[PDB]
């Protein structure tokens, strides 16, 4: 692909954050605490899952930025509507307003509803996304791979503006707790 000139420099937004999730001084790096990290609560936050915003708001135009992933086992990736449901269960679809795509249990998926198994020969450590707004298109890529194709979600009905979207993952097994980065421009 030939998206890289439309880098954009995501940060981490503190207070969407999930109560566990240690954000780096930088808003950088994100990864799961072994504890509650001692913040108040507040109607952004995500509340049953380990999931934070991007500051950034895109409403036109073409966006790019890349993800490090490295010895992760389980994440979430890619953009949602500034008004996604915040608290309780729910799942990660473009009827949610999410456009994502993830790892789970040695295999990757899109984020369809019903969601879709995704072909990968080269496991990534890091994940370029692209938006471009007007067109309605979500793209992955791997970096990895000489930033072969993932997925693209085409015919994308936004409504509204879109944040960069993450989840770090539960680590019940105790190899999850690497943190998300975003990569330098
Ligand atoms: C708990 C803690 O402080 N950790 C564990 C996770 N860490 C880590 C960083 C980068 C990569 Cl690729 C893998 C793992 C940093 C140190």
């Amino acid at each position: 692909h030939h998206h890289h000139h439309h880098m954009v420099h995501i940060t981490l937004d503190r207070n969407t954050a999930n109560s566990w999730l240690i954000i780096s001084k930088d808003r950088r790096q994100v990864r799961m605490g072994d504890t509650h990290q001692n913040v108040s609560d507040n109607k952004e936050r995500f509340s049953n899952y380990p999931m934070v915003l991007g500051a950034q708001r895109f409403s036109s135009g073409k966006m790019y930025w890349e993800v490090d992933v490295t010895q992760k086992e389980a994440w979430d990736l890619g953009v949602c509507r500034d008004s996604v449901q915040r608290k309780g269960q729910f799942s990660l679809s473009p009827e949610n307003g999410f456009w994502t795509i993830w790892l789970w249990q040695d295999s990757y998926e899109a984020g369809t509803s019903p969601q879709t198994t995704l072909h990968i020969q080269v496991p990534p450590c890091q994940i370029g996304i692209f938006v471009d707004y007007e067109a309605g298109v979500v793209s992955f890529y791997n970096i990895t791979d000489h930033g072969s194709l993932i997925y693209t979600f085409s015919e994308c009905v936004f409504a509204g503006p879109l944040r960069p979207f993450f989840n770090v993952g539960f680590n019940y097994s105790g190899g999850n707790a690497a943190p998300l980065k975003l990569c330098p421009l």
